[PDB]
C-alpha cells in the first residue's frame, strides 16, 4: 500500500510541447491522460488525445509510470444523456474498454460533472458504473474523479474503484469576491466525507490538489483565464518566489508549498491512499526548479516514509 501520485496530464494543454519534457516521473505513480469526450449518443470524441496518446504512454511505461485515459462530456449535458440513454450507455461502455485495451493502457478515469439534476440522474450514473466494472478486463484499473459533501454518491458507488479522486478544489472561486479555493480544512471534511459517509477505504481514497489558484487583481486581468484562474508558475512570475511559501498574496488565492506540504502529511498520517493533482503542466519551470510543488509532493509521498538503511 504505498502512497500513489495520481497526476492528471492534459495532452492538448497550450505548454504541452514546451513542457512534456520536463515532468518529473519520478514523483508520480499514475498520470490521468485527459480527456476523451464523452458523446450524447455513447461514443467518444478522442481529438485531444489522439495524436499524443501512444507518445504519453510509452514515455509514462519507460519510467514505470501507469497510464489512465480520463473521461469528460463532450459537451454540457452529453455525458448525462450518454448514461440515461440505454443502448448508449452500453455504447459507451464498450467505447472505453475498447479504447484503453486498444491503446494498451493501464485503465481509465471517470469524470463525470453533469451537476443538473445530479440525484435524478443519480441512479443512471450508478449503473453506468456497475457496468464499467463489470465489462472490464482484470487487470485494468478503473478510478474516479468526484465531488465531496454538497453532492451525494451513496454507499454503493465505493466498491466499483481501485482509486476515489477528490476534486478538493474551485469552492466558492466564482464570484466577484476574493476566496481561498482550495482549503485545508476543506480537503480534511472531503475525506472524512468519502472515508465515513461513502464507507470508501481509506486505501482508496486519493485527496486532489491544485497546482493553480484565481486572482481577483485588478493589474492581473491579463494574465488569468476567463474564470480568473492563474497557474502556479504564473503565480511565481508576477508575485515572485516569495508567493511560494504562502497561499496567498493580495487578492491572489492559491495552494502554496507549506499547504500543499500539509495536505501530504494529512494523507500520510491518517492512511489515505495518496494524492491526485490538476494538473502537472501548471506547477513552476525549471527556471524555478527548486520552488515546484511537484517536488513538495514527491518528498512527502516518496521519501519521507522511504527512507532505508544501505544507502
Amino acid at each position: 500500500s504505498l502512497k500513489v501520485v495520481i497526476g492528471y496530464l492534459a495532452l492538448d494543454d497550450w505548454e504541452f510541447e514546451s513542457l512534456f519534457p520536463t515532468i518529473e516521473w519520478k514523483y508520480l505513480t499514475h498520470i490521468n491522460a485527459s480527456f476523451a469526450r464523452v458523446k450524447a449518443d455513447g461514443t467518444l470524441n478522442i481529438n485531444p488525445v489522439r495524436k499524443r496518446i501512444e507518445s504519453v504512454r510509452e514515455t509514462a511505461h519507460k519510467h514505470n509510470v501507469k497510464i489512465l485515459i480520463s473521461l469528460a462530456k463532450n459537451s454540457p449535458g452529453e455525458f448525462t444523456t450518454a448514461i440515461n440513454d440505454p443502448k448508449a450507455r452500453k455504447e459507451l461502455i464498450q467505447q472505453i474498454i475498447a479504447f484503453t485495451k486498444e491503446y494498451k493502457l493501464d485503465g481509465f478515469d471517470i469524470d463525470y460533472e453533469e451537476y443538473d439534476n445530479w440525484d435524478k440522474n443519480f441512479p443512471s450514473l450508478l449503473v453506468f458504473a456497475r457496468g464499467l466494472y463489470l465489462a472490464k478486463e482484470k487487470n485494468m484499473l478503473m478510478t474516479c474523479a468526484v465531488n465531496s459533501r454538497w453532492l451525494n454518491y451513496g454507499t454503493e458507488w465505493e466498491q466499483y474503484f481501485d482509486y476515489i479522486n477528490l476534486m478538493s478544489y474551485d469552492r466558492g472561486a466564482f464570484t466577484d469576491k476574493p476566496v481561498q479555493h482550495a482549503s485545508y480544512d476543506d480537503f480534511v471534511k472531503d475525506l472524512k466525507y468519502w472515508n465515513e459517509q461513502c464507507r470508501a477505504s481509506k486505501s482508496k481514497i486519493v485527496g486532489g490538489l491544485p497546482f493553480y489558484g484565481y486572482s481577483w487583481e485588478e493589474s492581473l486581468q491579463g494574465a488569468v483565464d476567463d474564470v480568473r484562474g492563474i497557474r502556479y508558475s504564473g503565480i511565481l512570475k508576477h508575485l515572485g518566489n516569495e508567493a511560494a511559501d504562502k497561499d496567498n498574496i493580495g487578492k491572489t488565492y492559491y495552494n502554496g508549498r507549506p499547504t500543499i506540504a500539509n495536505k501530504c502529511k494529512f494523507i500520510k498520517e491518517n492512511d489515505y491512499a495518496g494524492v491526485m493533482i490538476w494538473q502537472l503542466f501548471q506547477d513552476a519551470h525549471n527556471d524555478n526548479y527548486d520552488l515546484k510543488l511537484i517536488n513538495v509532493v514527491g518528498r512527502e509521498m516518496m521519501e519521507e516514509g522511504h527512507h532505508h538503511h544501505h544507502h
